[PDB]
């Protein structure tokens, strides 16, 4: 049996460094405070749940956040007036538009996200931030949330990457890509798998680090699993109860760690955006 | 043994091609005419030998090209001044800056490069350009030249790249970063390999499709390729003797079902890609 890497355990104690630095921040400097925005467009209910516990994260810190929650009528228009205000006011350190946005409209998402100003892009979604991290310039840009949770549960394993074989399920902007690059730049060896995949049984049992980020509930079963993996397991899946993209039950005799679902990745996912947007708010003093 | 990919006279191809593209954009709005700019700094041989192969080829397609060489001694200040220049001159299409810089004094590369107008950066080496390839948003940027025609190299065997595992060995900025987000938003499994992958014979074994671009001469060896690969060798290796490439031709040609020659293979379907691309941007530039 796995031992489990404890996500709501990990990310506490990183909320809890993060007030200090932002307690410690508001007396160095008398009057300031990190500001977050989060930009919402429609009603989904899973995007309100994610929104609600980054603002809980945030009110914990003591980092400032706003969500702006636009109709599912807005116009590409709309969106781009808030995203444009937002990067001109210089009291917003950090914004991020949740995705996907949930418009009737036909909205460019790629349009919207790349008007963000790469400086207040605490979710590292731009074109910019993503061709930085995606060239291994890694010390330059932001990086993406649940990338930057999934490479710190790796460490709390304390075996190293450098030099291991790192398969990563899935490809998408948000997750999948951006993981592959982190583990590439952490001197891996990585293989990105997709829908395409031909015999993603046989792949995903090359992985020494496996991470899951494909939306399709326990879809990578723990007979794939090569034995002593570590096991990152990025989905949320509602289901006749909450399960991940990795049949937990079977991959847990395994792994030689796994993170649990929930509590493992979601967690942490929230903890990292909090430290970007602390990290922007120490880059705006300067 | 493998077919032969020969880069000699696929490029011839594409030029010709080109060339008639070209006419054709004149007769349409005479005068017009596309234009490159090549920027280097020091003297190095083997630039000054490539970007030579550059002006040659877009003076046989109707480029025109020029070619801008500042000394060993420039400062980053004087680098930026001309970037900056080419980005503001409306009869430049597209310009690309010679790498590596050979520089006394330190000069940030990055920098450098990313002053670079996106909609200029015809060699695809600005991060803006880097991003949108490696998050499949194909359609709105320049892909590097090199990339661009291994992905053509591969197109010419006939047979789907979607599916197949294909490994890259090599992670650059200017061929396997970008050769890696090629072959993924062209639907392959990829495996990206580099200096710190244990076991890279058991990796390259893996590839119906394999790159190489490590500039290590012969360092791939043939047995370790799997029977009907189709190799791609980026690599342009002096060696004591004669250019050879980073994958063992001999070994090789016994095992894969097609093979790209060293030197005849991907150098000039480089130079044709960026020709491909600087012409692209002056059609643009017509919009
Ligand atoms: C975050 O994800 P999202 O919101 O972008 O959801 P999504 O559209 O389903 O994409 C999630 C990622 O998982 C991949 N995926 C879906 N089904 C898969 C399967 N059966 N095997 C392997 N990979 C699979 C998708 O591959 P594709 O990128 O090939 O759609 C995608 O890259
Ligand atoms: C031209 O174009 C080709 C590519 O040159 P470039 O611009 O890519 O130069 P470069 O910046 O030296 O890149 C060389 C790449 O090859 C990798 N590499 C070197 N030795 C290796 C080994 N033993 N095993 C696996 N990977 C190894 C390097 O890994 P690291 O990234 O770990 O250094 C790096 O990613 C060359 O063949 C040259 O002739
Ligand atoms: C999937 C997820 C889970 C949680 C979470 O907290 N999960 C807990 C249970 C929480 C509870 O119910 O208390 C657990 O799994 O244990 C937080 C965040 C996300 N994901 C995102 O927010 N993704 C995302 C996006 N869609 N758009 C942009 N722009 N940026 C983004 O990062
Ligand atoms: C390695 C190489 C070879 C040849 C070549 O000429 N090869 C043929 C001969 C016949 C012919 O080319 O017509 C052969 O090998 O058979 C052309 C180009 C390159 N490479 C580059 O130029 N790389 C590069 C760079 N260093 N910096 C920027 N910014 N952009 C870049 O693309």
């Amino acid at each position: 049996p796995a031992e489990i890497l404890n996500g709501k355990e990990i990310s506490a104690q990183i909320r809890a460094r993060l007030k200090n630095q932002v307690t410690q921040l508001k007396e160095q400097v008398p009057g300031f405070t990190p500001r977050l925005a989060i930009l919402q467009v429609g009603n989904r209910d899973d995007s309100n749940l994610y929104i609600n516990v980054k603002l809980k994260a945030a009110e914990e810190i003591g980092i400032k956040a706003t969500h702006i929650k636009l109709p599912r009528t807005t116009t590409e228009s709309e969106v781009m007036k808030y995203i444009t205000s937002l990067n001109e006011d210089s009291t917003v350190h950090g914004f991020l538009v949740q995705l996907p946005l949930d418009s009737e409209n036909s909205i460019n998402t790629e349009e919207v996200i790349n008007a963000i100003a790469p400086e207040k892009d605490v979710d590292g979604l731009t074109s910019i931030n993503a061709g930085r991290l995606a060239r291994g310039d890694l010390n330059d840009c932001f990086i993406p949330c649940t990338p930057k949770g999934c490479l710190e549960l790796i460490k709390e394993t304390g075996v190293p990457i450098a030099g291991r074989h790192a398969v990563v399920v899935g490809r998408s902007k948000i997750v999948g890509a951006p993981m592959h690059d982190l583990l590439l730049w952490n001197n891996a060896t990585v293989t990105t798998c997709h829908s395409k995949t031909a015999h993603l049984d046989e792949e995903v049992n090359k992985g020494d680090i496996l991470v899951v980020a494909t939306g399709q509930p326990e879809m990578v079963k723990g007979e794939w699993i090569k034995p002593g993996a570590i096991v990152i397991d990025c989905g949320i899946n509602y289901v006749p109860k909450v399960v991940g993209d990795v049949a937990y039950d079977e991959a847990k005799e395994r792994a030689s760690f796994i993170t649990p679902v929930p509590g493992g990745v979601g967690p942490m996912t929230v903890a990292m955006l909090m430290q970007s947007t602390v990290e922007s708010a120490k880059r705006f003093l300067e």
